[PDB]
């Protein structure tokens, strides 16, 4: 698992929207879900790159951006 930006990658696995004691992967405006809302991380104001998510969808999507333990230079967690 790598990166977890705001993507409309959701099917109904529940995963990703569970492993997060900080509550990052929240509900966003989408047009595909039963409630036209995709589980993404819009307000990542709270998240110090913890080890929980590591399950952002099957990766079938997840725009090729990479982030999780990738750069951690300016977006480490606070520096951002
Ligand atoms: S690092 Fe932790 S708080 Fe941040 S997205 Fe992953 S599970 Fe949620
Ligand atoms: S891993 Fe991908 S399908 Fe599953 S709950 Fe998260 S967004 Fe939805």
């Amino acid at each position: 698992s790598h990166s977890v930006k705001i993507y409309d990658t959701c099917i109904g696995c529940t995963q990703c929207v569970r492993a997060c004691p900080l509550d990052v992967l929240e509900m966003v405006p989408w047009d595909g879900c039963k409630a036209g809302q995709i589980a993404s991380s819009p307000r990542t104001e709270d998240c110090v790159g913890c080890k929980r998510c590591e399950t952002a969808c099957p990766t079938d999507f997840l725009s090729i951006r990479v982030y999780l333990g990738a750069e951690t230079t300016r977006s480490m967690g606070l520096a951002y």
